[PDB]
């Protein structure tokens, strides 16, 4: 499933995004369009063996599990194929552990490049939320 930044925005909202360790509903949005494009079944290979899955492409060697990742850990204790349904929670949950115990939301190299600083909001306006 692809979604809209709108339906993706209030499921990001029912899930208690908005404003989780002080970043804006809009941050969320913005970042899970330049890490998947908003698709929940993206994944994508890495030099180190390691996979990034779903909407917001969680990597394999730190998050998840999928047992094929060399030197792994899977602090969010879930297998990685939990981060591909067409439901966000799953993802949504582990993210909330990884930008507590992180750098902020600069855990997503697409949000530091094309979001952090930018006018998230932009990514919710014209939605009903
Ligand atoms: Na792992």
């Amino acid at each position: 499933k692809v979604f809209g930044r709108c339906e993706l925005a209030a499921a990001m909202k029912r899930h208690g995004l908005d404003n989780y360790r002080g970043y804006s509903l809009g941050n969320w949005v913005c970042a899970a369009k330049f890490e998947s494009n908003f698709n929940t079944q993206a994944t994508n290979r890495n030099t180190d063996g390691s996979t990034d899955y779903g909407i917001l492409q969680i990597n394999s060697r730190w998050w998840c599990n999928d047992g094929r990742t060399p030197g792994s850990r899977n602090l969010c204790n879930i297998p990685c194929s939990a981060l591909l349904s067409s439901d966000i929670t799953a993802s949504v949950n582990c993210a909330k552990k990884i930008v507590s115990d992180g750098n902020g939301m600069n855990a997503w190299v697409a949000w530091r490049n094309r979001c952090k600083g930018t006018d998230v909001q932009a990514w919710i306006r014209g939605c009903r939320l």
